[PDB]
């Protein structure tokens, strides 16, 4: 009764490794790993599969899958897959779907990063983090269905407008609160850049792409400790990147730009001397102060002693918004969109399986527990 | 919504292969089959086990297990295990626990029979079938916790009393209704005998041991398997196992013929010193069936036995149970067919405690799977066995 009530609660919990969706993943994965003619020479395997042949087919039909979605356009490419703008066929609702190749993750020794990515987007319950509605999988891919962000990213905005300081104040303030939310969850991002800052239908920021997230105990935006470490470091390394972001928005170039990557690496390490505001750049004293406060050695960097000292910096003083209502004021640039599939703010994009194994190799074991239904 | 409601129903259903207990069995079995040092040289396996190390330990603690029961006495022994009279420690309630060796089942190519046995005892919801409260498993055994029949079996009764025909009428009538219940569930028993007929606290029959149960076809027929203990097997069941013969519910009615003969006469109708002698007498039943001249038996009782102990084609119970029920032998002043189990039994057991096993005869180390070199899947056969009432 009491031991049964504890076991039933462990299964009910959406955070649990033994939720109902995880246990089904265990069954599916096992059937996929076992159902090959050479393995069925084992009586244990063949009998097991005969028993679970029909019911696993019936689950595969009932469960969510890629064929439930029409692909409209490819809106991203990454190391292990792509991002598809999709419409779910039944509901007719539009999402951004991220695909991850199982073969490549196993081939390139990188098949754990997606857990924190899934958890952040699923469970943050935060307006600064892209919401995940569904995670599911086939034999070839992991899928992550997310709220579509039709405003596009800060790279797109920056190339389309000269950003005045009133706007930069706003976007930097929204990045500060997004990072504070990530940090509050016990997480360092490690890859803060405009590419990973997206604007919703109302022109307000959310963070996406949590592939480099780690739970706490491109070279333009990397901090000098992260350069010297080559693998310890803390939340302060994200605050470096906000320093670089604000510089990029106001100046229009990266502060440690060079023709080669080695030139950039060498400038970043020499930041005390190489940080230099151009004499033609329209930038205030307070804005130079904040950038300089972020672009220092880790030991004395702004945000080391919490977010509060970032919030009371004079740069962020203004007549338009407060910190506790910023996301409910009018954004600088409302996207003008023609439809629920308008991907005009995203640039156009242009483009092997596991072998049939001789014995059990367990290629699906890494992905057991990935399925999540909101 | 609708596709989600179908998936949620499949999981809710206690009959389903993908109930919550089955899915947990899948996880446990997988961990047990994979957690060996040589297999963890695979990164997929090692990482998987690291992820599920703590939670599987926590499930093993929470789930029902053999250490939740005190073993009081061994009351049975069988091909693949034994029977323990047990007391559950927390509730203090007494059950009969049947164990089944996983090693032996795999070693001796026989690891499917327990499914129908588990299902019959769990789901029959019938006073003629022993109730199963819990099925669980460890790495070595399947366990089946059922209600304890402190009256013991009809072998025990027959050796302790000269059975008069009024008693034989009663026990045979209770067997007829038990078999009719099994047959109504789409099942042939194939091994009906006194050993498998137990008496509850009130001295009334229930069938136990469903290891030779088969599910019938849409034409009421069944495929060959298993036999041992030849005394009660029918001649079609003898002829079939040589070849690939077919047989139906009528083969259980042969066994009731043999039962009633044993109760009234006191010996088996086809007895011999060797098993081959018994087999030869059963096949020659037209000539070998002979009532001894000193046997106290009625004309009606000889009629019923003879009606059962014939060729399948003309055997009683071929055309349903009703013609068995209207046979004059079963006429009496004490019970009707619809209230038999609620009248006073011939022999109510007087028992001195909840652990009194006086109606069960006294009974007096094991080997495990080797540490495998690769994945062999020894636990895959037993996924879905766990049932909590
Ligand atoms: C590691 O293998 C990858 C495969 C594909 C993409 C990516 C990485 C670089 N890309 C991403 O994470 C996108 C995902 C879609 C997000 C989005 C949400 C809502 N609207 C528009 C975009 C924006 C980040 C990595
Ligand atoms: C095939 O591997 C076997 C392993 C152990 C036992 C058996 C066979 C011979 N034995 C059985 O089925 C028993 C089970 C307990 C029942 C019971 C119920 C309630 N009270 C007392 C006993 C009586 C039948 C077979
Ligand atoms: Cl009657």
């Amino acid at each position: 009764a009491s031991r049964q009530r504890k076991l039933e609660a462990l299964i009910r919990d959406p955070r649990s490794p033994i939720n109902v969706e995880s246990l089904l993943d265990g069954l599916n994965s096992l059937v996929l790993d076992l159902d090959f003619p050479a393995l069925r020479k084992n009586k244990n395997i063949d009998n097991f599969l005969n028993r679970y042949e029909k019911i696993v087919k019936k689950i595969r039909g009932l469960q969510m899958k890629a064929e439930d979605y029409d692909v409209v356009k490819v809106i991203g490419r990454g190391a292990f897959g792509e991002v598809q703008l999709v419409r779910h066929k039944a509901s007719q609702k539009v999402y951004a779907m991220k695909l991850l190749s199982k073969f490549e993750m196993i081939k390139r020794s990188d098949s754990a990063f997606f857990w924190e990515e899934r958890d952040i987007m699923a469970f943050a319950n935060s307006p600064w983090v892209v919401q995940l509605f569904y995670a599911f999988q086939d034999d070839r891919y992991l899928y992550m269905v997310m709220e579509y962000m039709p405003g596009g990213d800060l790279v797109n905005l920056m190339s389309n407008y000269d950003v005045p300081e009133k706007w930069a104040k706003f976007y930097t303030a929204e990045v500060v609160l997004a990072l504070d939310a990530i940090h509050s969850m016990g997480l360092i991002h490690r890859d803060v850049k405009p590419d990973n800052m997206l604007l919703d239908k109302h022109g307000h920021l959310k963070l996406a792409d949590f592939g480099t997230c780690m739970k706490m105990d491109t070279p333009d935006y990397i901090s000098p400790e992260v350069l010297k470490s080559q693998g310890f470091y803390g939340r302060e390394c994200d605050w470096w990147s906000v320093g670089v972001f604000l510089y990029e928005m106001l100046v229009g170039d990266t502060p440690f730009y060079a023709d080669s990557l080695v030139g950039t690496y060498s400038k970043i390490m020499d930041h005390k001397n190489s940080l230099c505001f151009p004499e033609d750049a329209e930038i205030s004293k307070h804005a130079k102060n904040l950038i300089c406060a972020f672009l220092t050695d880790r030991e004395v960097r702004l945000g080391r002693n919490g977010v509060e000292e970032i919030r009371q910096h004079p740069f962020f003083k203004n007549d338009q918004w407060h910190w506790d209502n910023i996301r409910e004021t009018a954004a600088p640039v409302v996207p003008e969109l023609s439809s629920d599939i308008d991907s005009s703010n995203f640039d156009d994009i242009e483009d092997e399986t596991f072998p049939i194994p001789k014995a059990f190799v367990g290629n699906q074991l890494p992905f057991i527990g990935f399925t999540y239904y909101r």
